[PDB]
């Protein structure tokens, strides 16, 4: 089961949140989100969505939990490594322990598709050392739309030692039955190299993108 950090971040701080909620609203923002998270190629299998217990809290009550998800939220104050409380509602102490739980093929009996890190920012730090990919909707402000205040961001440094732009892969990894309206395009904004499928919506333009980990050298395997 891959582990995806989904993610959307403004250029070039990459800022998330402020104030415990979104800086935007952009339905065609959310539309593609709620549609990665949701579809499968295994029509008898759903993803999972993880998420910090900050996160949980802002999503508004009406639509959480996240519908034909199986949610997870992560808080140090909870019991077990995984536990369920309510329908379709997991709670976990330790995002580590969460994944190898999932992970293992004994509790999730090949169910779970992929495992989609919705995340926070302490989480999303967290998931830069156990994500494999990241969907990262790279979010540029228009020449008269006002760049917005943001508190929270995610780790750009961490992320381009560990990742490669895979743009070029991203129609491939996504779910073969969501709906995409552009194609993919190469755009130099405030000096890197955004590469993706571009959308515009209010006084933003957008870009899905994917990153994929780097090659790894062979340095040690386990031998028994
Ligand atoms: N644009 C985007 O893509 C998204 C942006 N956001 C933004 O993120 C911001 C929130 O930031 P942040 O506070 O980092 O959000 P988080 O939900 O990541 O908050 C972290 C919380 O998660 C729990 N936690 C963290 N690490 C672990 C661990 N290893 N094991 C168990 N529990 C853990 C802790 O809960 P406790 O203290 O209870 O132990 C902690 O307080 C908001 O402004 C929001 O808008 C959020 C999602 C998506
Ligand atoms: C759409 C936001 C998003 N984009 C990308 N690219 N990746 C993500 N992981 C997310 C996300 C998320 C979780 C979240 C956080 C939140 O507060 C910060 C609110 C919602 C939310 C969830 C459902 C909603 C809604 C907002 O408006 C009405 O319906 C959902």
């Amino acid at each position: 089961v891959p582990v995806v950090g989904i993610v959307a971040a403004l250029l070039p701080e990459m800022g998330i949140g402020f104030q415990g909620n979104l800086p935007w609203r952009l339905a065609k923002e959310m539309k593609y989100f709620r549609e990665v998270t949701t579809l499968t190629n295994d029509n008898s299998k759903q993803n999972v969505v993880i998420m910090g217990r900050k996160t949980w809290e802002s999503i508004p009550q009406k639509f959480r939990p996240l519908p034909k998800r199986i949610n997870v939220v992560v808080s140090r104050s909870f019991d077990g490594e995984l536990r369920k409380v309510e329908d379709g509602i997991y709670h976990s102490n330790s995002l580590r322990n969460c994944l190898t739980a999932l992970q293992s093929s004994l509790a999730n009996e090949n169910k779970i598709e992929r495992i989609y890190i919705i995340g926070g920012g302490e989480i999303y730090r967290q998931s830069m050392d156990l994500a494999d990919h990241w969907l990262i909707t790279k979010i540029m402000p228009l020449p008269e739309t006002t760049i917005p205040q943001m508190d929270t961001f995610l780790q750009k440094q961490e992320l381009e030692q560990r990742f490669y732009d895979n743009s070029d892969k991203l129609v491939d990894f996504l779910p073969s039955s969501i709906q995409l309206e552009g194609r993919l395009t190469s755009q130099e904004w405030n000096g890197e190299l955004v590469k993706g499928l571009p959308v515009q919506e209010k006084g933003y333009q957008f870009y899905f993108t994917l990153y994929t980990k780097k090659l790894e050298h062979h340095h040690h395997h386990h031998h028994h």
